[PDB]
């Protein structure tokens, strides 16, 4: 008899969630995975599946490859969810690059257009800061206020600021490499449990990305955007938007402003949604969400069995 399904959100991972061989199992099980990668490959003009399966590692980890790889992986998983009978989520959110996946899956952006766009996003971001001059760092155990103060004191004329607000006591900072190091050292001085560089060159979500944002804005103006059919909560402002130019603004501003992930998760939970499906490879967002709320449930979707389990959970 009738069972009201649990409300749920899809969360789409970004950078950091890529790995060689990702989706290999799902790719054997579900023809739509290879078809999706074929679509992406036609847009990119190289065999993306081959790159993701065989690498090399260093290749996959370069931004211009990571971005289309992860967008494609996230969309492939969404398509498998739908193919296996999964219903629409009540809301979607993606972490940085993941926001593009959310917009593709919400029907706002055409997949192959988005693939090309995120390749450009990666290319432009890579080029924004000369090699070695930027950095990102993870700080665990201090709150945002404490970290903001640290960044202000460490900057000394350079850029360093909160970049990803990931969980309540987990923040990534971004900026000039020297300033990031100064800030991380101050964070340790102030009692951070961890204050460490992350292995990226590109200082995303800070004003050093402005040159990339300017370039991407030109491309984004040319891409057709439809109103999302499922609300997508944007990183930059923690709200959904229906209007194309407002979505464009949100995507461009995203590059230079922090990813407000903890506020996004809190917003979703305040709406009564405590079941999250991680629509992509790896379990990085589950890690964050569980820290934000230990009572939340985050379900992986990386195999047919996991997808079917997740679908069943909605009514059981």
């Amino acid at each position: 008899s009738y069972v009201m399904p649990q409300s749920f959100a899809f969360v789409f991972p970004g950078q950091g969630s890529q790995h060689l061989g990702m989706l290999a199992e799902l790719g054997l099980q579900q023809p739509i995975v290879l078809e999706t990668f074929q679509q992406a490959s036609s847009a990119l003009a190289y065999d993306l599946w081959a790159l993701v399966q065989h690498g090399p590692q260093e290749r996959l980890d370069q931004t211009q490859f990571t971005q289309p790889a992860l967008l494609t992986a996230d969309v492939a998983i969404f398509r498998c969810w739908e193919a296996l009978g999964g219903p629409k989520p009540q809301v979607m959110a993606g972490h940085s690059l993941g926001e593009y996946a959310a917009l593709v899956c919400a029907g706002a952006l055409k997949f192959e257009e988005a693939v090309k766009l995120v390749e450009k996003r990666g290319q432009y971001m890579q080029e924004a800061v000369p090699v070695g001059e930027g950095a990102m760092g993870a700080i665990i155990g201090l709150n945002e206020a404490e970290i903001e103060s640290i960044c202000e004191n460490a900057a000394l004329g350079q850029v360093v600021q909160p970049a990803n607000l990931n969980s309540t006591d987990q923040t990534v900072i971004s900026g000039h490499s020297e300033a990031v190091d100064r800030a991380l050292n101050m964070a340790k001085t102030e009692g951070a449990k961890i204050a460490k560089r992350i292995p990226v060159s590109v200082p995303s979500h800070c004003p050093l990305m402005q040159p990339a944002a300017d370039r991407l804005a030109q491309d984004i103006a040319k891409i057709s955007i439809d109103s999302p059919k499922v609300p997508v909560i944007h990183n930059v402002d923690v709200v959904d938007h229906n209007e194309a130019n407002i979505i464009r603004g949100a995507l461009i501003k995203q590059l230079v402003r922090p990813v407000r992930w903890v506020e996004t998760i809190k917003y979703i939970e305040e709406q009564g949604i405590k079941v999250f499906m991680e629509c992509g490879p790896d379990n990085k967002l589950a890690g964050l969400i569980k820290r934000i709320d230990r009572q939340s449930e985050i379900l992986p979707l990386t195999t047919t069995e996991l997808i079917l389990t997740a679908i069943k959970r909605l009514t059981h």
